[PDB]
């Protein structure tokens, strides 16, 4: 089961799902957005194995719309793999 | 195949590819970033079958880069399945 963890100070996926597919699926969306975030001096990644946490620094209008768009993209596949993937997003 | 293109006013994604794995990261990433567009009235966007074309609107500085690296990401893609995968940006003038 993937699991991701979206706040305000980063967010944190680990985990793997049966389906490669919404595996190899997650894990790219997942990355592109940290990469990106790291390409613009605004966050720090931790990469391992099976595991991603990208901590925020000094997000903007920009970065933030971002990180949203990512959890609506995420959930909708939570809802389509519900027993596969889970998406919690903590205030 | 699958097939990418990009303009200056709208991207547009066509066909399937033979590798699942790579169907699944391509709608993802590409649906993301048009869900992305339209959240701020920026795109407008048809989805159809083995067809998603999103129109741009007012693209400002956030948008441009978000589009180049969805763009560099799906170049990065066309490397690794060079017979499942085609990224045409489309440059009109001079």
């Amino acid at each position: 089961m993937i699991k991701v963890t979206v706040t305000n100070s980063f967010f944190e996926v680990t985990g793997h799902a049966p389906d490669k597919t919404l595996c190899a699926s997650v894990s790219l969306l997942t990355q592109h957005v940290a990469n990106f975030l790291k390409a613009e001096k605004k966050a720090k990644i931790k990469k391992e194995s099976g595991y991603l946490k990208v901590k925020f620094e000094e997000l903007e209008n920009c970065e933030v719309k971002v990180l949203a768009a990512m959890v609506r993209s995420l959930k909708e596949l939570e809802q389509k793999f519900p027993s596969q993937i889970r998406v919690e997003v903590i205030d």
